[PDB]
Order: C-alpha cells, then sequence, then structure tokens
C-alpha cells in the first residue's frame, strides 16, 4: 500500500495538510467544504490501510485514487485513465485564476475565528494560497502555515493586535509571492526545458553555495535536489515532501563534507530545518584553488577528456567555475558554460585543437561586462528616479517592446521589475548581479507563464523558448515592435471616475499605470517627454474630482478636459 507508506512517514497532520493542498492545486474553482470533505473521506480509508494493507483498494496508486475522488466532484479529464488522466489535470492548473481578490476582515474577526475553530481556520489559509498558486513549493507552503499560526497565537493576546497582525501578515503576504515566483521557474525549467537544465542550473549554483564540496557531493546532492522539485512540480506532493525531508537529514549528517553555515540550520525542527538550509548564505571560498586554464584550456587532453565523458566534464567546468565567482549569476556562469562547450565541439574537430580553444576566455571577457554594465547603468537610474518613476520608465520601455501584451499583465510585471531596483541596487558591486539577473529570471519567467496561456506576441515566444538562460539578454535587446499597428482610442479605457477615490494610495498608481500602458499602445512612437507631460495631468484630475463637492460625474466633465486634452498631446 503506497498510501499507508506515506501516511506512517507524514503521520496525520502533514497527511491531511499535504492533501488538501493538492486537491486545491488540481480543482482550484471548487469550494472548500468539498475539498475539506474528500480529505477526509481519503484520511479515513488511509487509516483502513495502515492495518489491513490489502483491505480496499490499499494497493492501488496515488494518482488513482487521489483521481477518483475528485472524478466525484468535477469532465473530459475524468473520462480518461490512469497516466492521461492525471496529466490532464495537470495541464489544466490554471497560473491566472480567475478568482476574487482576497481582502482580510478585521483583526477582530480574525482573532475570533482562529481562536474559535483552529484546525479550520488553517485549512482555509492553506486552501486559499494552493488554489491561487497551484504550483507552490508544498512542503515550504507547510511552513508559512506553521509561520501563520504563530502569527495570529502571539498578535491576537496582546494590547493591539492590528498593530502585531497586520505586519508580520504584509511580511507573510510578499515573501509567500517571492516564494511562489522562484518555484514556478523551477517547474518551468523542469517542464518546458528538462531535467538537464534543471541539473546545470543547480549544479553552478549549489557549487556556487558550497564551494568547499566535491563535485561528487555536489552532484549527488543534485541528483536529489531534482526529484525533490520533479515530484513537487507533478503534483506527487506527499513522495515530495517525504523525498525533501530525506535530503534534510543527509545534509545534515554530512554538513562537514558540505558546508560550514548549515549550523544553525541542523539545529531546530523538520520545517524550520529544511527552510533554512534552503536559504543557506554561500561558504566561504577555499584558500589555494588552482587557476581553470591549467585543466581547462592549457591541458592538451581536453578535447580527449571533453569525448570521453561530455556531461561529466562540462559539469566539472562549470562546478570549479561556479565555485570560485559567487560574484556571478547563475545565468552568466551557465552562458559561460555555454561558450566553452561550443568552442571544445568546434575546436576539437579541428587540425591543432589546442591553438583552436587556447583563447577561450577571451571569449568571456564580453558576455561578463554586458551584465555589469547593464545593472550598472540601470541602477544609476533608478537612484535618480525612485521606484515609481522607475516603474513608469520600464512600462514604457516594456510596452514599446511587446505591445500585443495584455495590460493587466504587463502592468503587474512590469512593477515587479521595478522591485529588482530596490531589492537589488542597494547591494555592493560584489552582490548586485547575482541579486539582479537572477531576480530578472524569475519576473520574467511570469510574463512567459501568464502569456503561454494566450500567445498574442510571437516576439515573446521567441524569447521565452529559444533558451532559458538569455531570456533576459533576448528582452533586452528588443526595441520598439516596428510592425505594431497602434490601437483606436476607447471611451471607457480613459473615463476616471470618483471610485478612484476610494481605492488605496497605491490602488490609484496602478490606475494612473494602467492608463500609461494604454497610452503607449495607443501611441508607441510617443516620447518620454510628452508621455510624463501627460501623466502629470492625470495626477490633476483625480486631486480635483474625487475634492470637489457631490461629484460623481466630474468624473464625466473633468475626464472629457482630461481626454480633450490628452487627444491633442
Amino acid at each position: 500500500s503506497e498510501v499507508a507508506h506515506r501516511f506512517k512517514d507524514l503521520g496525520e497532520e502533514n497527511f491531511k495538510a499535504l492533501v488538501l493542498i493538492a486537491f486545491a492545486q488540481y480543482l482550484q474553482q471548487c469550494p472548500f467544504e468539498d475539498h475539506v470533505k474528500l480529505v477526509n473521506e481519503v484520511t479515513e480509508f488511509a487509516k483502513t490501510c495502515v492495518a489491513d494493507e490489502s483491505a480496499e483498494n490499499c494497493d492501488k496508486s496515488l494518482h488513482t485514487l487521489f483521481g477518483d475522488k475528485l472524478c466525484t466532484v468535477a469532465a473530459d479529464c475524468c473520462a480518461k485513465q490512469e497516466p492521461e488522466r492525471n496529466e490532464c489535470f495537470l495541464q489544466h492548473k490554471d497560473d491566472n485564476p480567475n478568482l476574487p481578490r482576497l481582502v482580510r476582515p478585521e483583526v477582530d474577526v480574525m482573532c475570533t475565528a482562529f481562536h474559535d475553530n483552529e484546525e479550520t481556520f488553517l485549512k482555509k489559509y492553506l486552501y486559499e494560497i494552493a488554489r491561487r498558486h497551484p504550483y507552490f513549493y508544498a512542503p515550504e507552503l507547510l511552513f508559512f502555515a506553521k509561520r501563520y499560526k504563530a502569527a495570529f497565537t502571539e498578535c491576537c493576546q496582546a494590547a493591539d493586535k492590528a498593530a502585531c497582525l497586520l505586519p508580520k501578515l504584509d511580511e507573510l503576504r510578499d515573501e509567500g509571492k517571492a516564494s511562489s515566483a522562484k518555484q514556478r521557474l523551477k517547474c518551468a525549467s523542469l517542464q518546458k526545458f528538462g531535467e538537464r537544465a534543471f541539473k546545470a542550473w543547480a549544479v553552478a549554483r549549489l557549487s556556487q553555495r558550497f564551494p568547499k564540496a566535491e563535485f561528487a557531493e555536489v552532484s549527488k546532492l543534485v541528483t536529489d535536489l531534482t526529484k525533490v522539485h520533479t515530484e513537487c512540480c507533478h503534483g506527487d506532493l506527499l513522495e515530495c515532501a517525504d523525498d525533501r525531508a530525506d535530503l534534510a537529514k543527509y545534509i545534515c549528517e554530512n554538513q562537514d563534507s558540505i558546508s560550514s553555515k548549515l549550523k544553525e540550520c541542523c539545529e531546530k525542527p523538520l520545517l524550520e530545518k529544511s527552510h533554512c538550509i534552503a536559504e543557506v548564505e554561500n561558504d566561504e571560498m577555499p584558500a589555494d584553488l588552482p587557476s581553470l586554464a591549467a585543466d581547462f584550456v592549457e591541458s592538451k587532453d581536453v578535447c580527449k577528456n571533453y569525448a570521453e565523458a561530455k556531461d561529466v566534464f562540462l559539469g566539472m567546468f562549470l562546478y570549479e567555475y561556479a565555485r570560485r565567482h559567487p560574484d556571478y549569476s547563475v545565468v552568466l556562469l551557465l552562458r559561460l558554460a555555454k561558450t566553452y562547450e561550443t568552442t571544445l565541439e568546434k575546436c576539437c574537430a579541428a587540425a591543432d585543437p589546442h591553438e583552436c580553444y587556447a583563447k577561450v576566455f577571451d571569449e568571456f571577457k564580453p558576455l561578463v561586462e554586458e551584465p555589469q554594465n547593464l545593472i550598472k547603468q540601470n541602477c544609476e537610474l533608478f537612484e535618480q528616479l525612485g521606484e515609481y518613476k522607475f516603474q513608469n520608465a520600464l512600462l514604457v520601455r516594456y510596452t514599446k517592446k511587446v505591445p500585443q501584451v495584455s495590460t493587466p499583465t504587463l502592468v503587474e510585471v512590469s512593477r515587479n521589475l521595478g522591485k529588482v531596483g530596490s531589492k537589488c541596487c542597494k547591494h555592493p558591486e560584489a552582490k548586485r548581479m547575482p541579486c539582479a539577473e537572477d531576480y530578472l529570471s524569475v519576473v520574467l519567467n511570469q510574463l512567459c507563464v501568464l502569456h503561454e496561456k494566450t500567445p498574442v506576441s510571437d516576439r515573446v515566444t521567441k524569447c521565452c523558448t529559444e533558451s532559458l538562460v538569455n531570456r533576459r539578454p533576448c528582452f533586452s535587446a528588443l526595441e520598439v515592435d516596428e510592425t505594431y499597428v497602434p490601437k483606436e482610442f476607447n471611451a471607457e479605457t480613459f473615463t476616471f471616475h470618483a471610485d478612484i477615490c476610494t481605492l488605496s494610495e497605491k490602488e490609484r498608481q496602478i490606475k494612473k499605470q494602467t492608463a500609461l500602458v494604454e497610452l503607449v499602445k495607443h501611441k508607441p512612437k510617443a516620447t518620454k517627454e510628452q508621455l510624463k507631460a501627460v501623466m502629470d495631468d492625470f495626477a490633476a484630475f483625480v486631486e480635483k474630482c474625487c475634492k470637489a463637492d457631490d461629484k460623481e460625474t466630474c468624473f464625466a466633465e473633468e475626464g472629457k478636459k482630461l481626454v480633450a486634452a490628452s487627444q491633442a498631446a
């Protein structure tokens, strides 16, 4: 029995949690009650299997059971069987589910709901997150859950809860979105580029983090970590959680051989231990390390070793270059590794290989300076405009690049892209690139998966599928879509009402930003000069109309003077 197996390993509390997340991630539209019911029904059945490991259908695989339980409340997917049936659901997960924005009642109500029924109050949190983020890294979601419980348990019994809770919840909201983003990239890689791509990223990233570890050790870690994520992303949540625990034990047992910063981590609860390890800082770089050129460019055995085991050889190249360059982004290292390989492929077919591949590091110089200059420039620009204006500059740039993309998606993506300025520019040159470019990777991955749902821009498709590691330079190289046909104005699109006034300070900018997007789609060729000059106007429309007697019509009157002056510029 597979169900009994995992039940013992995870226990009842986690098992029930993981199954709920799984159901919430497959059927995101179904209500909380229905999942709660199915979970229990499933959970009890599991209990009968622990005892009689051959009772009803305890022999069946997880998918079969999970599939049959969901198929009692859904249709074509359920018509299929075992493999095809499961893949069916996986292809139907919605990255942008049409769910009602989530608003949180007053502090008083929450605490009451939490104190009254604790188990319910948390199952709903899980439920509401899992259905909105169908790819959220399950094991890590149980971590946020406990952290969420700790929030209420502490803040509901204080002087001013509003002051104690609201903040901690905001910190959880953001970090949860960050987490969801990083994981979405990991699944995309596995699913759209194959495990080989994922492994390389893991080699380089892990080699940067565990510099003292041996290639064979990293290789072992990478292999396991790969299976973990391969399972989570494919919906095998139980086994993913299982395998992720094992990996944590292993890393802790073998600390000394891996890293010296894993101490603090291994001295705490499971969920905290896993989370800790996955975010540990890079270990100090080993003192006396030979020069790379030695075994990789000067040696005369290059081509031969390359021939014998291309995979291990290139893997070793990556590990060696990555370990001594924590100042490089994972994508740069991988670009370097691709340059190296391409060079051996052509050079090892020449008369005198050595001569041909003797100056490979001169090919590296350009690749290393591009990111640096890009980052140096844009942070200077950021330092000058602030986050709001920078986001605007980004909205103008990205809409001109890929005008077909939906306004909701461009707004979302550009705002996030702007946050990279705030998150990374503060760091010194040394840690700027990892920060900047790996973050850009995450954010452009969102653009790519949202877009894939309804493709409308071949330029996006090409930049998203051509190469995982070159996505950023691909997009950065785009200027303005010269074949794009300007849109024709729509009264409704530029009609600002008083309902703006009730909206938060942010929900406003978001409105003004959405208008800037629409404007640029109408006037691609427009200039950053005119754009500004028009934005400030909109600012005026808001302050007036919003504070001028009983006027829900000023929105039509003040808005008329708006579009009028708008159609002029």
